[PDB]
């Protein structure tokens, strides 16, 4: 089928925080828990790069990775936590399996949402106390924010 091939280099090594403002830190190499920054740079830092096919719908996919290791975000199913799939380097030609790493980036001010471009019913949530889960909407705070560090 048509492959979704890398569009443009977005932002990287930023501190990712939700509307709850919990900078999402990796607690384990498979599970991630969000916690409010005060140094700003305290969470594991992501790097986003958008990738492109004209087979979306009306929404575009970006790549979520932590700058440090190449653990990329897999999209599970609704209220079931986002899984850390280690797929090396941001793909330039994306065919079937890399589809776990699609994110619909809706930016509003500082906060922004990530709807799974494959399935909305997957949505990239941020929790104030619990692990970073998923839902087919939010009642989880699926806000994120690109937060630069204090000094």
């Amino acid at each position: 089928n048509v492959k979704y091939n890398f569009m443009r280099i977005i932002k990287y090594e930023f501190i990712l925080n939700d509307a709850l403002n919990q900078s999402i830190i990796r607690a384990n190499d498979q599970y991630l828990t969000a916690a409010a920054l005060h140094n700003l740079d305290e969470a594991v830092k992501f790097d986003m790069g958008a990738y492109k096919s004209s087979k979306d719908d009306a929404k575009i996919t970006v790549i979520l990775r932590i700058s440090k290791t190449q653990l990329y975000v897999t999209a599970q199913d609704e209220d079931q936590p986002v899984l850390l799939k280690e797929m090396p380097e941001i793909p330039k030609t994306i065919t079937g399996s890399e589809t776990n790493l699609l994110f619909f980036w809706e930016t509003h001010g500082t906060k922004n949402y990530f709807t799974s471009v494959a399935h909305p019913n997957l949505f990239i949530a941020t929790k104030q106390d619990y692990w970073v889960c998923l839902a087919g909407g939010p009642p989880s705070i699926t806000d994120f924010q690109i937060l630069e560090n204090q000094a």
